[PDB]
DNA sequence: TTACAAC
DNA sequence: TACAAC
């Protein structure tokens, strides 16, 4: 089961759009989260997906270079952004639920160059004084590393394509879609490892 | 071979001892580094080992709990401590040479919960005002994640034991971490996961 | 209503 | 340089 595969770690794929590279000073603008589930044969696949647009915390820094990269205007009338507390509380609630339903003991962030997203989410969590944050405070499942191992690629787009996934490099990917692509990649990597007899650790001798 | 494996990424195993968890405020006390190499068969293994004790930077923070944990006395005159500049300069110099020799284009840090060690090396490099840092600025190979995939374990000691390694100091940790990284990569190859075409070849 | 693990 | 986690 899911709770057996990673010693009780409930892997949650996360991706964020921001207005800079500094989690402490730069605005969190967007976040998406995908929970995973494992079927009866032990194959991993995407489960539940949430995504929010987030309002820049008070006094937050907005890098013009970053807004040019993601194309987000924090002042767009039609973006319907919620507070960091609103978004994270809902994400945390879903993840806790997933944790109990599957019999895990905590969540771990799955992300591409994971530290980035982990730093922003933890910084926003801390700002909104969210308690009962279910995520590991420093451990992550970074797909860039995992893809380097499995596919010999560290760049998201190329790793997906090498894995046989559809990835349009010419297109800008918002949190929602970057998260989904990352989640499929992670699943593929884990599943192929199992497919080839890497897991269970007795499979190669069965 | 080596530089074909990760698209020119030159994997270097690093482990640091520190006087706290904050990379910007807490002293770096110790660093070890281990380069890797492949044979003609394509099997990964440790190449060279570097080790330095580091003088706390001027005005650095020293968490008593951290010193209790790693048992380092930053004031012991008989620890062969060197400046952050000296240690990283030499490490960077060996890694640059390794990069050129093997035909890679840059280095990537291999470490357990790598962000910790990465943030401390970057902070020190910045402090020492080091130029020519050969390391990728935000990408790493985290053995905790890799071990999560390969061994279903994330804790270093548990992962090493699960891999069939004996696990009982930066030098020790770095060496264990290096061996663990190699076993993970080599097992992937053993099972025919690499190269990609291997699954459809004789 | 810890400690633990990257210190 | 730009690049890639923005």
């Amino acid at each position: 089961g899911l709770c057996d595969r990673f010693r009780g770690f409930y892997p949650v794929v996360i991706d964020v759009e921001t207005a800079g590279f500094n989690a402490k000073t730069d605005a969190l603008l967007e976040i998406a989260a995908i929970t995973l589930k494992m079927d009866e044969q032990g194959w991993l696949m995407p489960d539940t997906t949430l995504h929010f647009h987030v309002e820049p915390f008070v006094g937050a820094n907005l890098q013009p270079e970053a807004l040019a990269f993601n194309g987000i205007d924090p002042n767009d009338p039609d973006r319907g952004a919620v507070s960091e507390y609103e978004a994270l509380h809902e994400i945390f609630k879903v993840v806790r639920k997933g944790i109990k339903a599957s019999g895990c003991n905590r969540a771990i962030m799955v992300a591409h160059n994971a530290n980035f997203d982990h730093s922003f989410m933890m910084a926003a969590a801390e700002r909104a004084s969210l308690k009962r944050n279910p995520f590991h405070p420093f451990a992550t499942f970074d797909t860039a590393a995992l893809a380097g191992l499995a596919l010999g690629q560290t760049v998201l787009s190329k790793a997906c394509q090498t894995a046989g996934m559809d990835f349009d490099s010419t297109q800008a990917h918002s949190a929602l879609y970057d998260t989904e692509r990352t989640a499929v990649l992670f699943c593929e990597i884990v599943n192929r490892w199992k497919r080839l007899g890497g897991w269970p650790l007795s499979a190669a001798e069965e």
